[PDB]
């Protein structure tokens, strides 16, 4: 992770700063005091990591299955934020009804009409999912959704009789998104709750209509209700004129929450005796999480003061109901004391004792497996595909990687970096002014790396306080979400850690007195200068959260540290396809190593390349492959990078050799550790396979010539360690555990210290 | 439109219950036969990394229809006209999937 | 409801569903309930207003 510093986050992790959500302009410490309660449901965001796959057009229907994807599609990064999705679909819904044709056409595709209405239609209802593609002329639908979705009703099950089929199912999927929410996250999510309101009656009409309609007879003739059948939805289309401004509700609600908790009695702030109870947000008010949301939204908006409410009804009303209470999300409104469990602690002590190291870590234990990729392109020649994965790369590589999961028993990495303990004097007297306070058990890494953000850039921005901000709306707001959610995810592990807090002003600019922050008492430690809080008040009593948790004590991990991941094995034969893509894709990418002895530069040329035990290429396949697994690793790499940056700067800064001693130690704790890591990972076994195979091509390189032919002096004090890190490269790339790229980062550490074997072998 | 799906229905129906007649066994032996032979003709041919086969696809279907004459071969009835005349109709008829299976 | 609610929901189990369990919430709900009273009405208020 990243490290700071007791007085600081502020130079190198401003996102940490609440004031930024508060709007403190990067510097001044929460001054005000002058604070009231805070409290808990502990409170809104994601449970955790949920993975699932998706059935579409099954013909049983109902709102719940999609809106999720519709919720998800965003998550899917459908196009842009859900409300698009809802809007873009609703928009079809809007080139609405003047197409009674589809009814007319459904009626007309009621075969070929009721024109000979009679008791007749009997078959063919899987190709009118495929059919309601035929409906594409009336409504355009690259955004398959309705093009897929429009199907559902028409083939509700009605004709429940006559027809007939279908008797089959589709795929949806969804890999985890966020464990925590953000307010524009909220606005969409509400837009999802609205598509949700939308369906039922829509579910109901067809469902309703068909049972009521067919008194019959067996078939109740025809020219029938389906003519209404579809009629209801457009009717439904109009049925949306529009429920609320979800944006309106959400912003009004954020404003109300600020108020719910405000410091300033003045009335941008009149939280009622009349309505403060009244169910509603009253259970919600305690909630910190909304409070985090409030802090950010407000900075973003301040509060959007339209007072949609009156202080009675409404403020009774559009705040009557809320999205989270409405379930198109995979967010859930949080349990109330657990928070998001998953931490052991230790903290610094040269015997004095105090700390500026941390010991909070990853609570991780990732997948035991991974995925082939072949989109079974064949059936319908489009997205309709099946990867059709079979024993191939996937099983051998997995087992072999499956040490791979091993390197990163994440608690163990924190173990190493929490193994530190003594330098900087002892036992007793290490500590020198600056700190380190450090973090994270998988969700933040998981949220990004999957999302191609490569956290790292957002992270540098994070630290430097003010964000990097070149970024694309895709790019910029990847940054945004990751920075918001990351901080919040920590926060209700920060909020959770000590209930005492206090909603703080800031003051700051006016801007509208909204801006507000939180402080708490934690009692225990002797007075080792920890910011300005030691505590001076019995207890930590610092609004800065890192500040708050940090002056506290060790524990253990409640959490699973499960990597989760999705088996579709039932599907894995079942389907058919949802909106899948990123696989990763084609199975691997080539990487070789060349070694010198007797001085003959070679290059065996193994890739990347099967390695695996068959030839070759292979083909075909790849593995959008459990982020975590990439995730856990991303974290180890991050560590390397951080320490190195620090060192360089200080060594130039710190002339003293003793200072240099300290420096080698940090750079080369990275060095050493990375080196040890390399050795191990490479003696993973396959890689060891690379060692025999790549050697041999290098044997050919070792044995190309006659003179070279006496095969190796290539084996030296260095070699075994050399093609050992051939083994390192083999662990290193296209396992897919790591993308590549980084390789030079590891190089950077190896270079930094002779490292050598250092021994072995 | 109506006739055409309905043509549609007729076709779907045929392909599937052709499945049923055609596979159902003893036919299935055909169908495997379609596999054993083709498969080792695949292995026999040499390079199978791109061998699909069977999941799906008419090729999914094509098995079903090869079973389809086959059962309807060793009947004393048909003749072999039926197939290919069948085959032709059924084939474009549609077959449109999905639905096997 | 909490205890009543919690216990039926809590113990998927197993026979006992191990422990360290919900009763940790078990009681949690009441204080939560404690807070749950911030206060419904002024009954005095209601009553006098009503008179």
């Amino acid at each position: 992770g990243f490290n700071l510093k007791v007085k600081d986050l502020n130079g190198s992790a401003r996102g940490l700063t609440q004031a930024f959500a508060i709007g403190e302009l990067k510097n001044q410490l929460s001054v005000g005091a002058l604070q009231l309660p805070l409290q808990f449901t502990r409170t809104f965001s994601a449970s955790m990591t949920s993975e699932l796959l998706w059935e579409v057009g099954k013909g049983n229907i109902d709102p719940v299955m999609y809106a999720r994807l519709f919720f998800q599609y965003a998550q899917a990064g459908g196009a842009l934020s859900v409300d698009e999705l809802v809007n873009q679909f609703t928009e079809y819904h809007q080139s609405t009804a003047c197409n009674p044709e589809i009814w007319r056409k459904l009626t007309a595709y009621i075969t070929g009409s009721s024109n000979r209405a009679i008791k007749a239609d009997a078959v063919g209802k899987v190709p009118p999912t495929a059919i309601l593609e035929q409906l594409r002329t009336l409504a355009p639908s690259e955004h398959e959704l309705f093009h897929h979705i429009t199907t559902d009703f028409v083939c509700h099950v009605l004709s429940p009789l006559g027809f007939i089929l279908p008797d089959a199912a589709y795929v949806y999927r969804v890999g985890r998104t966020a464990t925590y929410p953000n307010f524009y996250a909220l606005v969409d999510c509400v837009r999802a709750s609205d598509l949700r309101r939308m369906l039922t009656a829509l579910s109901s009409v067809d469902s309703k209509m068909l049972q009521a309609t067919f008194k019959a007879k067996g078939a109740l003739a025809p020219a029938l209700i389906s003519q209404h059948l579809a009629n209801a939805a457009t009717t439904a289309f109009e049925r949306s004129r529009g429920n609320f401004d979800a944006n309106a509700v959400v912003s009004s609600v954020l404003t109300i929450l600020g108020r719910l908790w405000s410091p300033s009695t003045p009335k941008e702030l009149d939280p009622s005796a009349r309505l403060r109870n009244t169910n509603g947000i009253d259970q919600l008010r305690s909630n910190l999480a909304l409070f985090i949301a409030y802090q950010d939204m407000v900075k973003q908006r301040g509060r959007a003061e339209v007072i949609f409410s009156d202080e009675e009804l409404s403020s009774t009303i559009i705040p009557w109901f809320i999205e989270a209470m409405s379930e198109v999300s995979p967010f859930k409104l949080r349990p109330i004391n657990e928070t998001t469990s998953y931490i052991g602690q230790t903290s610094a002590i040269d015997h004095m004792g105090q700390p500026s190291h941390v010991v909070v870590y990853e609570d991780w234990q990732f997948a035991k497996e991974i995925t082939a990729f072949t989109p079974v392109k064949l059936a319908n020649n489009s997205n309709q595909r099946f990867l059709d994965v079979e024993p191939g790369i996937s099983d051998r590589m997995s087992a072999t990687l499956a040490p791979i999961g091993n390197t990163f028993a994440v608690s163990a990495f924190v173990k190493n970096r929490t193994a530190v303990y003594e330098a900087v004097s002892q036992r007793g007297t290490v500590n020198s002014n600056g700190a380190e306070m450090t973090l994270g058990f998988p969700s933040v890494v998981e949220r990004d790396y999957a999302l191609d953000r490569d956290p790292m850039v957002a992270i540098a921005a994070l630290r430097t306080g003010i964000v990097d901000e070149s970024l694309e709306a895709r790019a910029s707001n990847d940054l945004k979400r990751s920075m918001f959610n990351y901080y919040a995810a920590v926060m209700h592990y920060a909020v959770a850690h000590n209930p005492e807090v206090v909603v703080s002003e800031h003051q700051g600019v006016a801007a509208e007195q909204g801006s507000l922050y939180l402080v708490w008492n934690v009692r225990t430690e002797l007075r080792i200068p920890v910011g300005y809080n030691a505590i001076e008040g019995g207890s930590i009593r610092t609004p800065e959260p890192l500040e708050a948790i940090a002056y506290n004590k060790p524990i253990q991990p409640s959490e699973v540290l499960q990597a989760k991941v999705l088996d579709l094995a039932n599907h894995t034969t079942s389907i058919h396809i949802w909106p899948w893509h990123e696989a990763s894709t084609e199975f691997a990418y080539e990487d070789a190593y060349s070694v010198t002895i007797r001085n003959k530069r070679y290059t065996a040329e193994v890739k990347e390349f099967e390695l695996l035990g068959l030839g070759q290429r292979r083909e075909r396949v790849r593995i959008l492959k459990p982020t975590v697994a990439h995730a856990i690793i991303q974290m180890w790499y991050s560590w390397f990078v951080e320490d190195d940056r620090t060192l360089a700067a200080a060594r130039r800064t710190s002339r003293d050799d003793a200072e240099k001693l300290a420096i080698d130690g940090r750079r080369m704790q990275n060095a050493v550790t990375l080196l040890r890591k390399i050795e191990m990972i490479g003696t993973t076994g396959i890689g060891a396979s690379a060692v025999h195979l790549a050697q041999s091509r290098i044997v050919d390189q070792m044995a190309g010539r006659g003179l070279i032919d006496d095969s190796s002096d290539l084996h030296v004090g260095i070699n075994r360690h050399r093609i050992r890190i051939w083994a390192g490269l083999a662990v290193l790339q296209m396992m897919g555990l790591l993308s590549r790229s980084e390789a030079e980062a590891l190089t950077k550490v190896l270079g930094d210290s002779n490292a050598l074997g250092m021994v072995v072998a």
